[PDB]
């Protein structure tokens, strides 16, 4: 009560560290100068990996005990005296830790036999964790006491997620598992240097523990936010000695782990996948599909043509389909043609994006061409094979395609699913200009 | 007076969610196993579009009230009582308050005929701020209270002025367009967290509204534009637990709407 056991809980820390580190150093040094473990070692690799389901029912196993452990230091850190004197029989929060530790006790074991270097399987992170959580545990039965001690290390299991879930299979894409691990580090280090204050401030100066800065585990947590951000209130700030030496490591660290993620966040935040979805409608009113040359003048024109007074009034929707994200102006243009005019992201060779925009469906396929190209026969050739693709998909579709060259309209004719007679037209600039 | 019926207009406010949510969603459900109405829908997209000179009237009629709603919180946030008991006879700005709610209420519905998918048109962003204003409005009748609750939605309406504007043919050139796009989603966030902070920090922790920082709105405002130009003074802070929660978050989520827009600032 009066004299504090805060160095038993830390002390038997570091005698599993270096006892631990010095067997496994020893060992070695017997054989320098005096079978089933290669087959444990590789079952032990793939029991971890999880590589095979009883392996991988154990690593989302980790991972639901993972976010669990952390959810038991929140209901410790409520309350205010750091250290407490209970019995393990009435106390219910202790039983169930005791549950827990004794499992990451054995999967440490597990994970070490996988280790190919015992050495420096001892000297990694995760090791460290469970050195500074598992023997306090323990220890606390003997000492019948509770202290937050190092606890807060549980919620450096966060950052197990982007590698625990990439075993799963669920981490396909590159954007998912980069921002996967970037918001895991920041949660991970936002929650373990938050219980680094609140213990330091809370138990005070070493050898006196006079000055206690009584602050609760979520007003350190609020206090971070605010440091990060880099606004500082002041309206809470550390006063003990021990929590202003770590905020300074904090703030030189926290900058060089955000200069280390600099180059990654810069290229990953600015992406945007605006245009997409399938063209569904009601029945009986009839579309076209218009491809090509998509451009602001090339649908200002377009459209001013085929939306007109001296027109015959039809109602027929016009669907555009471009692998171009529209600027500006194209937008606000689509914007004021929105009851009669729609815009897809896609490209006509791929037969996904042709089911979206219902090409099956659609009265005819509109060509346009790109009439200020530097090299006619490449734009002729990419034409003429969206041609292709659309007859691939449905050989009874009306196609309109414009043409640069008349020797390239040769190569239409001998496609077996073109037919003039049914409304398939070519429109040659070259032979009309010249004609 | 002394117990407060604070619960009653949020209460409210998401009865017209779910009962509309569920309404939309049953009748679908029963044409699965059991025109006028397209040329309405057609009718309604032009509308709404300003395609025609009836809607294009409707359009800035809506640009003009939807700033003009704003005016109403800024005398009614000027009092430092979050909550009031008083009938209407005798209230002014709340009859004018009813003028504009209806009106809203209305042209809500004609959005929703324009809808193609009526579901995905009940979670947006524009029908989630009327389901906050216009149900606890008409309750201020039955209730015979005043309560500020989530007034603040009406500064999302300003986000509406880049795309409003757009469909007059005043925005022409695609740097007035992104500039002024820029523009008004700032000052929408800046007016409408600022709200979300007034009213926090004035009602106070749930359940027991004992610790109320009482705060002036225009504080409030400029307690976000020092926060986001990360100068943090400390003259004004959050005190209450519910204030404390909601400035994580706008700290986290303000970067991230900034980090969207570092890519368009630049050029
Ligand atoms: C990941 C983090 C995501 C954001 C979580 C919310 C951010 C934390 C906000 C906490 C703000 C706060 O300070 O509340 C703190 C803690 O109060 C709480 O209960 C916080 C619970 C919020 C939990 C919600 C997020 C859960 C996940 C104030 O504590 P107090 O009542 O003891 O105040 C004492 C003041 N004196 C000393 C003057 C009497
Ligand atoms: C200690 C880190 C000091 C800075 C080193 C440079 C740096 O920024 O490292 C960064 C990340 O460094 C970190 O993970 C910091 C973890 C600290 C956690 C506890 C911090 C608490 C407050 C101090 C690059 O990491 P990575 O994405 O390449 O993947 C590494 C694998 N993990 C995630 C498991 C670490
Ligand atoms: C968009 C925003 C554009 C900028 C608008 C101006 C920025 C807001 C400045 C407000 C500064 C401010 O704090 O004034 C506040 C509010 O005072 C005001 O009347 C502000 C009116 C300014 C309106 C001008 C902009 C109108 C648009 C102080 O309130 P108080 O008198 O109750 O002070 C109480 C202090 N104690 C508690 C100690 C007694
Ligand atoms: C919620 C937004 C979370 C971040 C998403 C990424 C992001 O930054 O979005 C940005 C803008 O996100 C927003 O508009 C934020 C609106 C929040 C308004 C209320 C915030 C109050 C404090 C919280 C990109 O938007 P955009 O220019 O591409 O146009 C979208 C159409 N409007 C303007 C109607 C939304
Ligand atoms: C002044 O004192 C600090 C101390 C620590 C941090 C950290 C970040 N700042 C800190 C500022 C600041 C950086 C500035 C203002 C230059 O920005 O605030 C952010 C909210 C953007 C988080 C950022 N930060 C990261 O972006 C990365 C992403 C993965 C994990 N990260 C971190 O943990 C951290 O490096 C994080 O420690
Ligand atoms: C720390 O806490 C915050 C919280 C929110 C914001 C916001 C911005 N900062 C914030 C800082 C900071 C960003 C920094 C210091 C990295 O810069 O301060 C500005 C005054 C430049 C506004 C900026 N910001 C935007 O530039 C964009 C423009 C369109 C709408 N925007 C926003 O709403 C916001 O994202 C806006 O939320
Ligand atoms: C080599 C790596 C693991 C660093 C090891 C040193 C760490 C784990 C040890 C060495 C000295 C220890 C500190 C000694 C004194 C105190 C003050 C007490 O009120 C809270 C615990 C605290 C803050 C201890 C935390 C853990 C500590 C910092
Ligand atoms: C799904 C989206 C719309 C979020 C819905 C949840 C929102 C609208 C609801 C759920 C709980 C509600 C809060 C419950 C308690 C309080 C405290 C009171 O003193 C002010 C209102 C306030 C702050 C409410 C604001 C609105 C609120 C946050
Ligand atoms: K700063
Ligand atoms: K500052
Ligand atoms: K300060």
């Amino acid at each position: 009560l009066k004299v504090r056991k805060y160095w038993c809980f830390l002390l038997s820390s570091i005698f599993t560290f270096l006892a631990g580190l010095l067997v496994v150093l020893l060992w070695r040094a017997f054989a320098f100068v005096c079978t089933f473990m290669t087959e444990a070692k590789d079952w032990a690799g793939e029991l971890i990996s999880g590589q095979t389901t009883t392996g991988r029912i154990l690593v989302v196993l980790v991972f639901i005990l993972s976010i669990a452990s952390l959810i038991i230091y929140f209901v410790d850190a409520s309350s205010e005296e750091v250290e407490r004197c209970q019995k393990w029989s009435n106390n219910i929060t202790q039983q169930i830790d005791l549950a827990f530790n004794i499992f990451f006790m054995v999967y440490f074991f597990i994970r070490f036999i996988a280790a190919s270097d015992k050495l420096w399987f001892m000297l990694e992170m995760y090791s460290f964790v469970d050195y500074f959580t598992i023997p306090p545990s323990f220890v606390s039965i003997y000492l019948d006491r509770t202290w937050i001690g190092l606890r807060f290390l549980r919620a450096l299991r966060l950052m197990t997620v982007p590698d625990i879930l990439q075993y799963l299979n669920v981490l396909k894409t590159s954007s998912s598992i980069r921002l996967a691990q970037l918001v895991s580090i920041f949660i991970s280090v936002w929650l373990t240097a938050a219980g680094i204050i609140h213990l330091l401030e809370n138990s005070g100066d070493p050898l006196d523990f006079d000055n206690a800065h009584r602050l609760s585990y979520w007003t350190c947590v609020y206090f971070l936010i605010v440091t990060m951000s880099t606004v500082g209130y002041g309206d809470v700030y550390c006063e003990t000695v021990l929590g202003r030496t770590f905020l300074v490591f904090f703030l030189l660290v926290g900058l060089a782990i955000f200069a280390s993620c600099i180059p990654e966040i810069i290229d990953l935040i600015g992406t945007r996948a605006k245009y997409g979805g399938t063209l569904k409608n009601e029945k009986g009113r009839r579309h076209i599909v218009v491809c090509g040359h998509i451009t602001y003048e090339s649908v200002s024109h377009f459209l001013k043509d085929f939306l007109h007074e001296d027109r015959e009034d039809v109602d027929v929707e016009v669907v555009f389909l471009h692998r171009k994200p529209p600027d500006l102006e194209l937008e606000g243009l689509f914007k004021r043609h929105f009851t009669t005019v729609e815009f897809f992201q896609g490209t006509i060779m791929n037969p996904i994006d042709l089911q979206r925009v219902k090409v099956h469906e659609a009265d005819a396929c509109l060509v346009l061409a790109n009439k200020y190209c530097q090299d006619p026969d490449a734009e002729d050739a990419a034409n003429i094979m969206r041609v292709i693709s659309i007859k691939n998909y449905s050989d009874d579709i009306r196609v309109i395609i414009q043409l640069m060259q008349y020797h390239n309209k040769a190569y239409l004719l001998n496609i077996p699913s073109w037919d003039w007679k049914q409304g398939d037209d070519v429109i040659c600039l070259a032979e009309l200009k010249l004609g």
